[PDB]
Parts: structure tokens; C-alpha cells; sequence
């Protein structure tokens, strides 16, 4: 796994991408790592923002599937032609597989101008693959056609970001302390149940069903910790309270404006804790984030990285960047451990702790 360490790059706010190759001879593309979709899609036309793109005409192992795909989103969309070809990951396991590839021939508000990536690797489940669940996601394919075990892990390290994606195992030097696993409520997104939220060790005092409405997910494809509406009201109310010492433009708590400091009063900001449903009946654990997780640097200035959401809780790069996250697909469970590469300070750290006793955890999901 020393092979796979530090195999992720990116730029702040612009996702984490991994080098891959497609076709024979191999064509190298930077592909964005996304645990919140399930399509493998790449630029196949010379869009102006792209450094490079998939040239099917160059590939002896390309097979057309004579079948289009449309994928719209809030703003924008991408459109492609479906096909398969030989795919490998240079700094991954030492194999090559045939997987589905959507060749993007038309997009709109998909590619980022100035970014250094050219496609997306959907690592979530077939249930949200477009056009429908019959398009076997890349990871499914890899596990079938090789002896690579059904799991991966992500250490996202935080204008230039880095990280590690360990495919097919765990690297114990990427985390400290112990791994705690919450279960994957259903194999579509990486869906989890959150059963408590504290701040500096103080309950937010809400029905737990409100933390997970209409779902909670683990998503390397999102930047912010995104909480739902109700939860977000209550959570800002309490961070503002803990940091009365200084006051801030009542728009900044919406990411609109960024606050600056010379040469930054860390102790003024609370730790957040999420309790997640555990492996055992009535048992939970909690993950704790420092302010240096939800206050991210720009270019000493900082963006407020917790957002109003309306499609549920999303534990994005803000959460994930403090922890080593294990996507134990084999045993329908997600693992969290304190990352070796998260930013500390003198007096406090991020933490993964348990066990705790929590009754009626089922009643936290939506139906
Ligand atoms: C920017 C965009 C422009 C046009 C076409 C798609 C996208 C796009 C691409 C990848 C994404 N990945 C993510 N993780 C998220 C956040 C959560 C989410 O809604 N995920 C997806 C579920 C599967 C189907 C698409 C949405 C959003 C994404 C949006």
C-alpha cells in the first residue's frame, strides 16, 4: 500500500482527483474521486477548459455500447455515449480491468475552468448510476474481475491539496487510535445514521430524525459539512454563541464573506461532535471536528465551511479531511479513525470515541 500513498491531488474547493489510464495504449487522465455518484465519465471532446480528453479512436480495446446517457444536476448537466475499455490506476493495485465509461460529448457547468481534472469516478452504488442501475459502477467491476478485496479507504489531507486512496485495503500509518464503524443503512449512496450532535460537549437537543432527514451521506464529492435547514439554524446559533468575543458580518455565516487575521483565535471556536450509530444494538460512537476543519483557508483569511442543505446531511471534505474513512463495502459498514494528516493545535485534537449507549437509533432514519 506504500504504492498508493499520496496518490490524490487537487486544488482547494476543486475536489480530489487520481491519475488513471483508459484504452490501449493507456491514455492518462486525472479523474475526480467521488463517493457521491456511481458513473465513470470522462471528457471525450476538446472542451476549452480541459487539459486532455479521451480519444476513443486511439484505443484498440474500445467497444461502443451504442447507447447515450444524460445526467442533469441542480445547475447544469453532462451528456455522453456509453462504452467499455481497459482501465487501470497507475498508483493503485497492479491490475487492469474492463469497465463501463461514459464518454462526455456535451456538458454544461460540469468542468471547472482552471482545474486539472477531466473526468469523475463514481464510487457509490449501482442504485444511483445513470441512466439506470444496470450500468455496473467501476468498483463493482474491479472486484468481480480481480482478487482486489471489496473495500477502499480515503485519507483526504487538505491552494494545493493532497491525499491517499488505498484501494483494496487499509494502511495503518494513515490513522491513529482505533477504527469505529457505523453501518451503511442502504447500498445506494454511502448512507449512515447520525444519532446526536454536540458542540463543545453540549447537546443540540433535537429529535435525531432531524439529523438524518431525508438522508445522511458520506461524500468525497462535496466540500462542506452540509447540515439540513433546521439543524443548520441551531448549529450556527451555538457557534456564534461560543464566539461572542468577536462579532462577524451576519452574511459570513452563509459563506458569502471571509474573515481575516494577522500572522487567529482557535480556542474561541467550538468542537463539533456527531454521534453515529454503531456496530452493536444500542451502541454508538462519536466523531469530533476541530474548528480548523470547518474554517478553511483562502488566499490569514477563512471561509465558513458549514452550509444550509435541503437534501440531507452530507459529510463532505470538511468532515472527511479530519478522518481516515474506510468504505468497508464487503461488510456493509463505514469506518472512521483520527487521520494522521489533520491540522492540530497545542491543546485539542479531532477524535473518534466510544462506546456510547443510545436507545432507539432506528427511529433516526427517514422512510
Ligand atoms: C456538477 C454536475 C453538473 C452536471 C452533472 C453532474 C454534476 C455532478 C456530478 C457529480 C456530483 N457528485 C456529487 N457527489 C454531488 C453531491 C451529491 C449528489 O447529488 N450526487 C449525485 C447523485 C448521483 C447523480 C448526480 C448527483 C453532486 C454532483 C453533481
Amino acid at each position: 500500500f506504500v504504492e498508493m500513498v499520496d496518490n490524490l491531488r487537487g486544488k482547494s474547493g476543486q475536489g480530489y482527483y487520481v491519475e488513471m489510464t483508459v484504452g490501449s495504449p493507456p491514455q492518462t487522465l486525472n479523474i475526480l474521486v467521488d463517493t457521491g455518484s456511481s458513473n465513470f465519465a470522462v471528457g471525450a471532446a476538446p472542451h476549452p477548459f480541459l487539459h486532455r480528453y479521451y480519444q476513443r479512436q486511439l484505443s484498440s480495446t474500445y467497444r461502443d455500447l451504442r447507447k447515450g446517457v444524460y445526467v442533469p444536476y441542480t445547475q447544469g448537466k453532462w451528456e455522453g455515449e456509453l462504452g467499455t475499455d481497459l482501465v487501470s490506476i497507475p498508483h493503485g493495485p497492479n491490475v487492469t480491468v474492463r469497465a463501463n465509461i461514459a464518454a462526455i460529448t456535451e456538458s454544461d457547468k460540469f468542468f471547472i475552468n482552471g482545474s486539472n481534472w477531466e473526468g469523475i469516478l463514481g464510487l457509490a452504488y449501482a442504485e444511483i448510476a445513470r441512466p439506470d442501475d444496470s450500468l455496473e459502477p467501476f468498483f463493482d467491476s474491479l472486484v468481480k474481475q480481480t482478487h482486489v478485496p471489496n473495500l477502499f479507504s480515503l485519507q483526504l489531507c487538505g491552494a494545493s491539496v493532497g491525499g491517499s486512496m488505498i484501494i483494496g485495503g487499509i494502511d495503518h500509518s494513515l490513522y491513529t487510535g482505533s477504527l469505529w464503524y457505523t453501518p451503511i443503512r442502504r447500498e445506494w449512496y454511502y448512507e449512515v445514521i447520525i444519532v446526536r450532535v454536540e458542540i463543545n460537549g453540549q447537546d443540540l437537543k433535537m429529535d435525531c430524525k432531524e439529523y438524518n432527514y431525508d438522508k445522511s451521506i458520506v461524500d468525497s464529492g462535496t466540500t462542506n459539512l452540509r447540515l439540513p435547514k433546521k439543524v443548520f439554524e441551531a448549529a450556527v446559533k451555538s457557534i456564534k454563541a461560543a464566539s461572542s468575543t468577536e462579532k462577524f458580518p451576519d452574511g459570513f455565516w452563509l459563506g458569502e464573506q471571509l474573515v481575516c487575521w494577522q500572522a487567529t483565535p482557535w480556542n474561541i471556536f467550538p468542537v463539533i461532535s456527531l454521534y453515529l450509530m454503531g456496530e452493536v444494538t444500542n451502541q454508538s460512537f462519536r466523531i469530533t471536528i476541530l474548528p480548523q476543519q470547518y474554517l478553511r483557508p483562502v488566499e490569514d483569511c477563512y471561509k465558513f465551511a458549514i452550509s444550509q442543505s435541503s437534501t440531507g446531511t452530507v459529510m463532505g471534505a470538511v468532515i472527511m479531511e479530519g478522518f481516515y474513512v474506510v468504505f468497508d463495502r464487503a461488510r456493509k459498514r463505514i469506518g472512521f479513525a483520527v487521520s494522521a494528516c489533520h491540522v492540530h493545535d497545542e491543546f485539542r485534537t479531532a477524535a473518534v470515541e466510544g462506546p456510547f449507549v443510545t436507545l432507539d437509533m432506528e427511529d433516526c432514519g427517514y422512510n
